[PDB]
């Protein structure tokens, strides 16, 4: 079963500069995560479909991630990827999902919507916990691009 949650937020950050960092998420992330070291292609160019691996030294100790792109939505502002292999996957969970879509803000500023969806195997439900370390990741990844962008105007 999927299991969809869905949380708004809003930022300082014009939408079209967040998307576009969004984008770019593969340089930008091993740079403000301390944890992580670099992201590569497997298999696809980047676009929908494109499977990538992350490495992370976690309390010392290398590990593995494994990213789906699921879509980009460039006029809509929305880049989705899922988490579909290593440490965040317990074996009832088969995926989740982290979407992000921004819209016009008041102040020149982006309104948008994290979903996460949480694909499980049959008919188990979520993990309480979990539920919760991937809500806090999604955030987390969203407040590292912001940041970003705000350390620096113009990249975008
Ligand atoms: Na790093």
């Amino acid at each position: 079963g999927v299991f969809t949650f869905e949380d708004e937020i809003t930022s300082t950050v014009p939408p079209a500069k967040l998307y576009n960092a969004m984008k770019d998420a593969d340089s930008i992330t091993p740079k403000i995560i301390d944890d992580v070291k670099s992201v590569e292609i497997v298999e696809g160019n980047g676009g929908p479909g494109t499977i990538k691996k992350l490495t992370i030294v976690e309390d010392g100790e290398t590990k593995f991630i494994l990213h789906k792109v699921e879509s980009i939505d460039e006029a809509n502002y929305a880049y989705n990827y899922s988490v579909v292999g290593g440490v965040a996957l317990p074996p009832t969970a088969e995926k989740i999902t982290f979407e992000t879509k921004l819209v016009e803000g008041p102040n020149g500023g982006s309104i948008g919507k994290l979903t996460l969806k949480y694909h499980t195997k049959g008919d188990a439900k979520p993990d309480e916990e979990e539920l919760k370390k991937g809500k806090a990741k999604g955030e987390g990844l969203f407040r590292a691009i912001e940041g970003y962008v705000l350390a620096n105007p113009t990249q975008y």
